[PDB]
């Protein structure tokens, strides 16, 4: 299916320079399959997080690739189904600086889908896994199409602003730097860094700091 057929219509457009990789990496996808081999998350799933519209993007979450147990990648970054439990731990974590930065109390379930109809970018720098081998898949193309959406965000007037957990997310820091209107959180701790470094990280809160700083409109965090 064509781009447009994928993804919400400025998704389309800010993507289009890399429909051909698009392409190709569904072709890569069909020969994991016909090789034998899985990979998560379901490939409906998989451009997920361009369904939400480009124009209302305000902040990128970036980490480095889905979550590599069955069922907890839904194309989401960070995110799993409302009926997935116990939550992975990268998520408890987040959901503790959640509560610690913001004062709103936990979360009655893991889906961050709220989040991506407020302009959040739930994005991994590459978006499929082979079960259980988490960086399977990285270095196999993926990167080509996650730096064109950061690079396409970065093109925009409007104000940005990114949220990298972990060295592969950390990556991109020069290609956002090189764009107006876009402020960088530093330093770049995993949720999995825990208490050396992540935990006091206060993302949320400094996120909508810098969006009124820049002149634009908060981010509302709450999940039910
Ligand atoms: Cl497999
Ligand atoms: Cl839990
Ligand atoms: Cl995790």
């Amino acid at each position: 299916r064509p781009l447009s057929e994928l993804v919400e219509r400025g998704w389309a457009a800010a993507l289009e320079p890399v429909a051909d990789q698009v392409a190709h990496m569904g072709q890569f996808l069909r020969a994991e399959i016909a090789a034998g081999r899985r990979y998560l998350p379901a490939g409906s799933n998989v451009l997920r997080a361009f369904t939400f519209p480009f124009d209302n993007v305000r902040v990128l979450i970036v980490g480095q690739d889905p979550y590599p147990t069955p069922g907890h990648a839904v194309g989401l970054s960070f995110s799993v189904a409302p009926d997935v439990r116990p939550w992975p731990r990268s998520l408890a974590n987040i959901f503790d600086e959640y509560t610690a930065d913001l004062g709103y109390p936990l979360p009655s379930n893991g889906d961050l889908t709220p989040w991506a109809q407020r302009g959040v970018l739930l994005l991994n720098r590459v978006l499929t896994v082979r079960p259980s081998n988490p960086a399977s898949h990285r270095g196999k193309g993926w990167e080509a199409v996650t730096e064109c959406a950061i690079r396409a965000l970065a093109a925009r007037a409007a104000p940005l602003v990114a949220i990298l957990w972990g060295r592969d997310a950390s990556t991109l820091k020069p290609m956002l730097a090189a764009g107006n209107c876009v402020a960088i959180e530093s330093p770049h701790p995993s949720p999995l860094s825990a208490s050396r470094g992540f935990f006091g990280s206060r993302p949320f809160s400094r996120a909508n700091e810098l969006l009124v700083g820049m002149g634009a409109e908060p981010i509302d965090w709450r999940l039910p």
